[PDB]
């Protein structure tokens, strides 16, 4: 599985036109199935079913349209009166858009104690639900917040008593990350093979959902090929600090947009993410300060006068870096009429600033308190390059005041990068765990709770974020969004084990 | 103004012109840039208050939002009054929270007391005090002394066009004054002021025109509408429908919904015919027979109402199902329940009411105030408002809005206790029988008590909800609607607010 | 940081006794190590280490003769200058004489600068460096060694690859290890030197070890002193905010040992009261009030103390009252009643702060010498000197104590670079006395008073080799002070109380 | 030659203060061309060059730098694909200290046969380099092996065909010696007329040479001076034995260390030198066996109390080494506080044990195995007295545990030990030859070529334990290298010649 390997990827794909006939036939016949009568309760399982699969980007309109219908009905007794239901509908119309209050489950909280009936602690599907609903919940939602910590330790008591192993697995796969957090490709994968051992499960739509996958990893195959190729023309391959990072940044992207569509955008963002990491490997552990602070001042002034003094290994990914960022600017310019070299080499120059200050500090002996830290980290992350990256590519009609608009990094923005950067401070000198181990003297287990609040939080600010009035439109949210989403999965070996099941081995039919 | 005939012919003739559009749009481009351009920050403040207070602040909130971001260094503010004041409620009014203790500054920390010639400064202090919440006693106490002072000050003042920004002040402080009104009488005020900018005066004028105009048609159709039900030959709520409407342009008065201002005129005219009904005309009989086919839904024996009767019960029942169905239509979401539900409910609050007062009983201010709520019928206007503005709606969000939850029944209490300061058993006379109180120093309870339901309603505002815009503003604006109308002098503010144009 | 908090202190120690053995156990084997042969440079390396991570406590003697012998088969270091630079500041600081020519050599003879190749071998220059603060004045090859090694080092920092190197150089530059209070200094290198790649694991485990175990004493001591503040009462005036856990964090710096706790607590005791008592002339105070309270000092006759406010008459008596009782401790003790020495010094100390308050309501400017005559006696390390003399001294007796109460070239020395670095750290103070007096730049003057801590530091380091009538400890407390400040006057200080006296080491 | 002249040596030297002044100009300058940029092939030439000229002990620190820098380039396209260039960054890195694999031969060997390939038997650089290069492979290094053997039969078979006369020397000198196995000071004065006449040639670097040539024999002219007055004043200049002893004993010492600061050394290893020949021969012709059988008793006991019973020109043999053993001791303890007076009488009695073992056997009719001859006379060659002497003389912070361990016969010891018997048994009743020829019964040819085999082993196991981790330093390392190159110089008269060139005869300016 190395650079060989990978740029020969794209050659011969597994896919045929028939298969893609079939595809788009069935793609109309789940079509019918999505906007066609059904029971209500077994519309939004389907819909639920549809997005699992990773297929809610080619039924986008007909999905939200259909929870529309659902949700402005005037009778709710099909709903009501039990917990499964109304979680689950509280999930899906707040997932697309449509608001429904937490107040919806007071009837299931003793008025008393407030805490949930023990009445339910018995059904699995109905903790299942609940749990998930309970994740798209805003700040102050304390109803939402109290359905958290009960389905989360009642799927935990109940988990040892199930006996299906079908239903073993996904409520692991719950407790292990709730769907809200789980990347979509991945998770698209994983669920195909869950809904095949379902009961009530729709053949049409498990071999739509097999053929789209197929379809779109071909794809992906194409892409990996050619920034294997691109990397290799770089040549950062040869140098220490790559490593697998291509492949990764590119598993990483594909976490962030999977979409055959956004293919150029993806390579773009996986170029910058490789670029990432081996500057990150320079700054970390090969370069000297003297040099780093070259190499910040340099990008700063974008000016390529002295890149000759630095040596060699440091030298070629400053100018990768440079070329990638005239060349995404020159993209943008092209494709979108707008030149975006000035953001590219700003966003950067944050980057390797956010750096130096990191690597000043660990010079220093300074240990710096959460919020200091964060302020840096969330740029340091990377994630503000990658966001700004995206928007800048995709954005309709791009303009100096909304690029300017989402380099200032607004609640929305700062709150994914924020959730980046402590996500992957959670999953492994001084990070946010640490910070606030000195701040505040707590232990090593409470302080990573009080982290955990944190990343509850910021997903809470997100969530709410999607429901107040933006600039921004898709398919900017879902980057935003995504971004997060990668990292949780990312971050809880077995990456090549995700890579071969995702990007390269066929889902056989 | 007060003749059908005269209210029908309108929207005929409009006085507006394509030119005076493009040049409303030409001053608006320059406005906008003016919001959005460099300006000393204590100019900028004061440049967006008064755009506010010209009722344009519809026109540019996103602009005027941004601006007072960039405004929360700090050393230009921080040491005087007038500019913290003024940067203290345009942030609170923003949703910026800024804390009192921004004021602690400017008091002796050895005496609880502010210390004592900035006319402007009183003022910014004062109105930034009634941004204040529960429990901010230091914006309490900036109230109450700054209310002392500008008394005192008030008479040694020079400037006729001060005198009369102070005198309107005392009278009612910015934030309980309904905009319209306010924007048509801080034109003419603006006018006279030193430091006024010239396209920012021509562009209030002539927003003002078109939309003038847009209320204009919309008196036309609700007159003809009126007369149409012919609840107009009643002889009960002699000009109510006019009244109603001047009530929701308090309440609302952008061109984008007049289609729910005509409804929201359309169930106040409703109001004010059988209000007149149940308090005088109507008979006990008559009245538990209205309140029971309204509380059913079933028309089967209206036939028994006489005619005076009959007439204003199916009007309303009519009312409510097309105003349903218009929320079916271009909501998708069948709104007839809501209507008619709410209709029931202030029919049986009316009829409560009715039975306290045939069985002698005199309740407590609590109890009086917990169906006066209700019966003051702003439940109806706010449920069939919310029903008709919110973005996808729903059957939980609008029962919901319908449980009066804290945000919406603070509106109607203070509603209700607003119009019995204004004017059977009110809100005084139920405080005077539960405490024995004097007249005098019950009103002052009261007034305590509208300062407190204001304090939460602020409060409300700054916290997490399910409501957005324009609920909240129709939360908010009822109350300063109710605030300016219960303070003849309304044919005044028609011709001046509705029939005449401001002269260019 | 919370009365309460310290207070509880005490209660719960993380060590045990089984603990406790092991750390004996490794004591013998880092002792065995200490006087075992080894290489000489190794050696010399090994000390260096064992007193930077704050040992030399445990291993006095047996490093003292190392020196010895290895001070003739001396072939081994003349070659390289850092060998030769770690020797001489090895055996100075140990009292082993080292003239300033054995550098000579390595010096230029016709420009009379140090050669640039030195500057090639980073740890070259830092040896050159650490060894210029043992010279005494006149020593100006030594002198030019510091300027040399200083500007090479700033030059070489931004050139090192290695990160622990680095942080180390920026850590010397920052402070040399000569000014450096020991236990801080511990605190701080006991994590470098695991990441040094020549570290050896006994002696790293038994410093990781012997630190609990005095933090441990540390805690203790902090539970005693805060119940005593509480119990004075001290702590519900409006002045001094947490006056005494700084003091506590300055008395570490001054004496860190355990068997000295006691000593430790009165002098930390001293300085809650000197933190009061600051504010009290400062600020709370009124002229009447203050100059009454300097003549009841003055006479050690509290009849007219309920004159004062309960406000200032409390921080009085206390002051009184603590007084009597260190000069008690000391009679029972040591034999000798200290409460005559104790009253004298807090006497000229707060006349002091009179003759300042004076200069104060008069708008006298003084020059540089006037000020610092009198500021010297203010910074209250005189008292805090003396106190720590007479509660320490072998057979004390009239006429030493009265010999350390007249100020000694020595004790001067300490105390006037302590109210310098003061003053130096943080509307008329040394800096702007000096800018008046030349009328001088303050960038200029700041130098001007750098220089003058150099100069003061090197007469304390002749000081220490001339023949004089005090012995340890009270040596060590004079050349601490003066670390403790230049440690303390560089928030911060709650990041280096968690670390040194709250959390132990993961072990 | 006679001793009358070498005493009066070192009296007029021919050096003066503006020669050094002048050398140590032209040194400067050549240690900027040394640090200063140079195209990469050309930068290993003259490092090589300036190794060849006797030059490296004067910029070690130099040569070892731009080594480090040129291993880490990571630019490799100037050498990977040339086999001069691939042969000569192999050796020079092994020979410093960088480890280099065999495998960056395998592109020039033929993948089917795994012989390297003829296309480049033309070249003769390459074939010198790769020859050259050969020689510092370890064992199971067969690429190496293989170049060894296809590069000597190249080079033999273009000698003959060589035309330019400069080129032919070289090859023949290869031919008869690699330089791994060459002398250093003998080949330095080789080298310098042959580098003068190469087209490539510094002439800087070549004056350098000259000067610093002239310089470093004016020390030696001194030291042999004081040497023959320490001879005549010892009187064992007119016993029988070993006539022409020491110069022969000082000319072999140059071969072990020719630094001009280290002449006390080498003085003192001469001396040694001088006893091992007088006291061999005292034992192979002179000495009786009652006589020698006390001799050996009495340096094992370190007692003379008996030496009165040997005769005078025993006596005095026996004398002069047990004071020359002691006052070596003494000088140890004056310089670097150790006495060493254990150590030199111990690895004596060791010497001589060894000599009475050999004579025992000599007088038993025995026949040893090759491996019981050599287990005897890798202690009787006198090169473990030698080399435990330098260690001791040379060592940092000597200690007991340390003189014992490199008394004991440690592998990186033992080997040179070994290697130094073999090469004199190779060049001249059983030697190991013989005994050879004894144990298998094998013909003189083959049996010769099995030593060489073993030559070569060692030579690959010394090799391979200058990468090893080790406790011995330098100087130790050079010299146990530095006695196996002396061996081989000195065992193919001839010697007389090389003493007036290398030692006595300045090279003109
Ligand atoms: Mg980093
Ligand atoms: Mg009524
Ligand atoms: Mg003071
Ligand atoms: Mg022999």
């Amino acid at each position: 599985w190395d650079y060989d390997f990978l740029q020969s990827l794209g050659r011969h794909s597994s896919v045929t036109e028939e298969h893609v006939g079939l595809a788009e036939k069935l793609k109309g016949e789940v079509k019918s199935l999505i906007t066609g009568p059904m029971e209500p309760l077994a519309k939004l399982e389907f819909i639920d079913s549809v997005r699992r699969l990773g297929l809610k980007y080619q039924f986008e309109t007909e999905m939200k349209e259909a929870l529309a219908n659902i949700s402005k009905d005037g009778y709710d007794s099909w709903w009501v009166d039990n917990l499964r239901a109304t979680a689950l509908r509280f999930r899906l119309l707040r997932e697309n858009g449509i608001f429904v209050p937490q107040d919806v489950f007071e009837r299931f909280q003793n008025k008393e104690t407030g805490k949930f009936k023990n009445e339910l602690c018995e059904d699995v599907k109905g903790l299942l639900n609940l749990y998930e609903a309970s994740f798209l919940g805003w700040e102050g939602e304390d109803i939402l917040d109290e359905a958290r910590t009960f389905s989360t330790a009642q799927l935990k008591n109940v988990e040892k008593k199930i006996s299906s192993p079908n239903l073993a697995k996904i409520v692991h796969h719950a407790l292990d990350l709730p769907l809200h957090w789980r990347a979509i490709r991945y998770e698209a994968r994983w669920f195909i093979d869950i809904y095949e051992d379902e009961e009530d499960m729709n053949p049409t739509l498990l071999k739509y959902a097999k053929l789209d996958f197929n379809i779109v990893q071909s794809f992906h195959q194409a892409e990996i090929g050619r920034l294997a190729r691109w990397w290799v023309g770089t040549g950062l391959d040869k140098l220490p600090f790559a490593r697998n990072g291509l492949i990764q940044s590119y598993m990483y992207a594909i976490g962030m947009l999977f979409e055959p569509h956004l293919g150029e955008v993806r390579e773009m963002e996986a170029k910058v993410g490789a670029l990432i990491s081996t500057i990150d490997d320079v700054y970390d552990v090969y370069g000297t300060m003297e040099e780093l602070e070259l190499f910040t001042d340099i990008t700063e002034r974008w000016d390529i006068n002295r890149v000759d003094q630095l040596p060699r290994n440091i030298r070629m990914p400053l100018l990768t870096m440079f070329n990638t960022s005239n060349d995404i600017g020159y993209w943008a310019l092209k494709e979108r009429g707008f030149n975006g070299i000035p953001y590219t080499a700003k966003v950067w120059a944050d980057q390797l600033k956010s750096y130096t200050k990191e690597a000043k500090w660990f010079h220093e002996g300074h240990k710096p308190t959460l919020e200091e830290y964060l302020e840096n980290a969330l740029v340091s992350i990377g994630f503000p390059n990658l966001l700004v990256t995206s928007y800048l590519l995709t954005v309709d009609n791009p303009t100096k005041e909304k690029l300017d608009y989402v380099d200032s990094l607004p609640l929305f923005v700062r709150a994914s990068c924020i959730l980046c950067r402590i996500i992957n401070d959670l999953g492994t000198n001084l990070k946010s765990i640490q910070c606030y181990m000195n701040e505040t003297g707590a232990s090593q287990e409470v302080a990573r709770e009080h982290i955990e609040g944190l990343v509850r939080m910021w997903w809470k600010r997100l969530n709410k974020c999607l429901f107040e009035p933006s600039p921004f439109t898709e398919p900017f949210l879902s980057f935003t969004i995504n971004v997060v989403r990668g990292s949780h999965f990312f971050y809880q070996s077995w990456t090549k084990n995700q890579g071969m099941s995702v990007l390269i081995h066929p889902i056989t039919l």
